[PDB]
This record gives C-alpha cells, structure tokens and sequence, in this order.
C-alpha cells in the first residue's frame, strides 16, 4: 500500500519518523546518508538508490532522477497517468522528507568548494515536486513536522488520507518557502564568490 522516500541532510527526527512508518506497514527509502544511519540502528529500510534509482552512475548523482521516483511523485489521478503508471510498474510515493546541509556565510572571494557540493539538485525536485502535489503526497522539510504527521497517520491506521488536505497544503506552503529561501542563501554564496 505505502512508500516514504527519505532524503535529508538535518538527521534531526528522522530515525522516529522512519521507525514510525515502518511500524505502520509503510516502506521506507533512504538517499545515501540517511540509509546508513537508519539501517545501523536496525530499521528495515530500503535504499533509493538500488529501488527504483540510479545506484554509482554519476556518483548517485541522478539516483532520484528517474521515470520511478519523480514519476511515483508527479503523476496525477488520471486515468492516463493511472495507465502508465500501471504499464510500466511505478509504485506512488506517499511522502517525501527532504533537508539541506548547513550552508556557510557569504564572505569576499568565498571559495566555491566550501558549499557547492553541498547544493542538493534532485532533492528539492522531490520536494517541490511533492508539494506541486500535496493532495496525493505528504511533503515534509521542516523537522518539528515529523511528529505531528506520524500521529496523524496512527490515528487513521497509517493510511496517507489520515492527513488532511488542509495540512498537506500548510505543508506545501511551507516546502516552496523552505526551497526559497535556500536558493536565496545559494544565490548570495554565489554572488560573494565572485568578489575579491
């Protein structure tokens, strides 16, 4: 029935979170980081890369960017996109949790390598992707959101309409803020790289 897809940097929260929905029947998917920490704690989660990813191309650096994880994210309720989801095997994705590393001050001549590679590209694509469409998946950022949405979910017996369309939205609001203001702050490293 359900699948999370857990991709955060901030590892604040998230082992109750994880442990939660896996307690509900949900599976559980990690990006990189999260996946060993949640699987060193003993929690049967999955990874993202090797399901429905894109493991050791690039680095993992298109491990979320394909037709399973953004399709499982994007697609409507449409009968042609209910057909093609079914064609081709794409299990909906319930939620997505997804979080930034800290990012440094912008100073004179600030180096790139000191938060560039930092900068997540297919994350906020799930994010935003998962706000775009509150309705069918839950988009968490902020990690004061974990408990609230867990109750909620153990409340209704762990099915996804146990949160409300009403919190999904406050949810999206908040993801587009979140992703806002971090390309803001990336923007002003960049701005202050190129001074001297």
């Amino acid at each position: 029935h359900m699948l999370a897809v857990l991709a955060v940097s901030d590892k604040r929260n998230i082992e109750p979170l994880a442990a939660g929905l896996l307690r509900l029947g949900w599976r559980v998917a990690a990006t990189e980081g999260t996946y060993r920490l949640l699987r060193d704690a003993g929690h049967e989660v999955e990874r993202i890369a090797d399901l429905a990813g894109v493991p050791t191309l690039l680095g993992g650096r298109v491990k979320t960017l394909t037709v399973s994880v953004m399709g499982g994210i994007l697609a409507r309720e449409t009968e042609s996109d209910l057909r093609e989801m079914a064609e081709y095997g794409i299990p909906r994705i319930d939620l997505v949790c997804n979080n930034y590393y800290l990012l440094p001050e912008p100073q004179p001549g600030l180096d790139p390598a000191g938060f560039r590679e930092k900068v997540d590209v297919g994350g906020p694509a799930m994010l935003r992707g998962a706000a775009k469409n509150f309705e069918h998946v839950i988009p968490l950022s902020d990690p004061d959101d974990y408990d609230d949405v867990l109750k909620l979910l153990e409340q209704g017996g762990g099915l996804p309409s146990a949160v409300p369309v009403e919190r999904r939205l406050a949810l999206a609001e908040k993801a587009f803020r979140i992703s806002g203001a971090y390309d803001a702050s990336v923007a002003e490293l960049f701005g202050a790289s190129g001074s001297r």
